């Protein structure tokens, strides 16, 4: 019923989906076996949706742009899935599909929820953020950073390099006693855009204005999301851009098994204090304290 | 002779240097080994140095700021050496040590050949610049980033994400008919870094202006660089920047040894382009073809 599972997906029923995300989430050997399975009947039906990352501080309005950028999209005639590595409006159209999230893991279940449902006919895929910026950005076709309309502050709590994901960057709150603020706000990015994409020819990251909470800039951020798409498109890097997140993530998939038997061994767990310690008091090289790693999680494995 | 060769190079013997170093960039399994004992024996007599990244475009004038800032530091009572992971008038110094350069190699190999020239008595490491910046951010006390004064363009060339590893930035070629752009190119970078440490309270890089081939700004970098170190060394973050590297070595040694296994594996070297046109197709998953690798790998081993 994995052949069985499959066509119900693709075929549009409703019940089936929640059904194989559950068996995606699933890490019971087992499942993920058929897991494998089922992505692999439903990877064809797979590519035909947008992906869009969406990330920024606690309280910079996420929850609040992605309901509204939701609504404006269904309105337009997509179906639209929320993922998250708050919105009840959203929630209850039949157009939209919204579920809640060791950031291996919870990637590995969010990029195999992604085949699932763009299967399942979700042509626009919205998904939310410790390094769990980079992981999205290597999930998504085009990343958005929400920063705040403070002039001197936008990036206030944002790990640094974050700003170099973004394929837009949009300056939110952008109302009440800050509206000229915004613009000035936006033009100090902008200003700083340039700066790290001096001469770059494709796409420079623009910057928006945004007031999430009164829906407005919401049509023009989507308007730049699909601006950012027909461009890379017209460059042959659209689909060059998922094929090599396919391919680092394999190499990664390759890199979690391999290291996780050292990391996950208890024996190497109980020892890593003192090894480490001696290692911050020059007591032990790093060469030597990575050897006797090494030499231990292989006694006990 | 190893008890023997850590005496001399302590001691200050400086035919022994040169051969130690040798030992330490040896990859032959006899070599590494004894090389680690070295070590060993050496660590305690090593750390009393500030140790200098310094990156930068080809063209952007690395060589020349060294050096002149090499001059500088030994007509100042330094014993300074230079890494590259050119320069004359330095090497002719008997207070001056240059030696020129797989990335995890050449890694390894200056790490190691840091601490032998610390406790040779070189006081001041200065490490020259694909990934290869934050490894040497990651093996440095205070990471500069050189760049063009030319307003608009400083970091023309620059792999993004650079930007925020520099402890200290340096508009590089203030002369000629540049004195007043490089003011504003100046006042440009110093923009960004403001928006990219908006509420920064203990180092917000400074960003400077240099004529490295005019030996102007090379005294002020300097400065810049004690400075650095003093607001470290008084928040306690000097020692502790230093412990966390030394750990997070460690672990890359462990992460590299591992994974070696598989990618240096010719069986999984000769299968890698069709498994990967597989994924790029759709017609694997990755997790599939992760599994795949896994098992040629463990067939060959
Ligand atoms: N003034 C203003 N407040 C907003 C805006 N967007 C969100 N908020 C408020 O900021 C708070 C957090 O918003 P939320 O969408 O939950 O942010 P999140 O943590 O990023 O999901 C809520 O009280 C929102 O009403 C906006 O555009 N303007
Ligand atoms: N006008 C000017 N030219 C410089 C300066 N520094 C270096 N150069 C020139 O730029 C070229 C490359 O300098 P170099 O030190 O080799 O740069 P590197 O590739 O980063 O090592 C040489 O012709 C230098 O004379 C400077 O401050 N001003």
């Amino acid at each position: 019923t994995v052949d069985g599972l499959a066509t119900a997906v693709r075929g549009g029923d409703r019940a089936a989906l929640p059904r194989a995300i559950t068996l995606v989430e699933s890490t019971r050997p087992d499942h993920r076996e058929q897991a494998q399975q089922l992505l692999l009947r439903l990877l064809p039906d797979s590519g035909n949706a947008h992906r869009v990352g969406i990330t920024g501080v606690p309280g910079v309005g996420k929850s609040t742009a992605i309901e509204a950028l939701g609504m404006h999209l269904i309105e337009r005639g997509h179906r639209v899935a929320v993922l998250a590595v708050r919105m009840a409006r959203l929630a209850v159209h039949p157009n939209a599909y919204i579920r809640p999230s060791t950031l291996g893991g919870v990637t590995r279940a969010t990029r195999e929820t992604v085949v699932l449902l763009e299967a399942a006919g979700f042509d626009v895929i919205l998904i939310e953020t410790g390094q769990s910026e980079v992981a999205v950005a290597n999930m998504v076709d085009t990343f958005v950073l929400l920063t705040l309309a403070r002039t001197g502050d936008q990036l206030q709590g944002i790990k640094k390099g974050v700003l170099e994901l973004a394929d837009i960057v949009v300056v939110n709150k952008a109302d009440g006693e800050h509206h000229k603020e915004a613009r000035l706000a936006a033009r100090e990015l902008s200003a700083a855009i340039r700066l790290i994409y001096p001469r770059e020819a494709l796409w420079r990251p623009p910057v928006l204005t945004m007031s999430a909470v009164e829906g407005r800039g919401l049509a023009e951020l989507w308007d730049t999301v699909e601006r950012h798409r027909q461009v890379l498109t017209g460059a042959g890097e659209f689909d060059a851009r998922r094929r090599d997140q396919q391919v680092d993530w394999t190499w990664q998939l390759v890199r979690d098994a391999v290291l996780d038997r050292v990391w996950s061994n208890p024996t190497v767990r109980k020892v890593r204090s003192e090894l480490e310690r001696r290692v911050r008091a020059g007591e032990l090289t790093p060469a030597l304290a990575a050897q006797q790693i090494l030499e231990i999680a292989n006694l006990t494995d």
